C-alpha cells in the first residue's frame, strides 16, 4: 500500500513537522524547505470537512491516536483524498512528546 510518513514534534505547542517522508513531498508537491517546522494544516482547503478536522484536533489534545478521511490540496492546487491516521508517541513518564503519522491517498 502507497503510504507516506510523518513525524511531528509535540513538546512544541502547535505540534510542527519534523520529519517527512520522499514520499510525502512527493505525493503533496511541498519541499522539505515548505514543510519542516510547520503545521500539517497547510495541506488543508475549501472542501475540507471542519468536523473532520476537529476529530484531529481534539485527539491529539487528548492525547490520543486517531483516523480520520480528509480532502487535501497538492502544491499546485489539486485535490486528493488522505486517509490519515495519527498516533500518539509518548515518554516512560506518560507524557506525549512526538505525533507519527501515515497518510495514504484513497483518491482510487
Ligand atoms: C496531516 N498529517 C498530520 C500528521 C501528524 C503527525 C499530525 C499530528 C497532524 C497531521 N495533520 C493535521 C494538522 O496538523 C492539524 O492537527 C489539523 O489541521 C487539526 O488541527 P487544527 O487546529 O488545525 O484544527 C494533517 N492534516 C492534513 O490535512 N494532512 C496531513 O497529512
Amino acid at each position: 500500500l502507497r503510504h507516506t510518513f510523518v513525524v511531528a514534534d509535540a513538546t512544541l505547542p502547535d505540534c510542527p513537522l519534523v520529519y517527512a517522508s520522499e514520499g510525502f513531498y512527493a505525493m503533496t508537491g511541498y519541499g522539505p524547505d515548505e514543510v519542516l517546522g510547520h503545521n500539517c494544516r497547510f495541506l488543508q482547503g475549501e472542501g475540507t470537512d471542519p468536523k473532520e478536522v476537529q476529530k484531529i484536533r481534539d485527539a491529539i489534545k487528548k492525547g490520543e491516536a486517531c483516523s480520520v478521511r480528509l480532502l487535501n490540496y497538492r502544491k499546485d492546487g489539486t485535490p486528493f483524498w488522505n486517509l490519515l491516521t495519527v498516533t500518539p508517541i509518548k515518554t516512560p513518564d506518560g507524557r506525549v512528546s512526538k505525533f507519527v503519522g501515515v497518510q495514504v491517498d484513497v483518491t482510487s
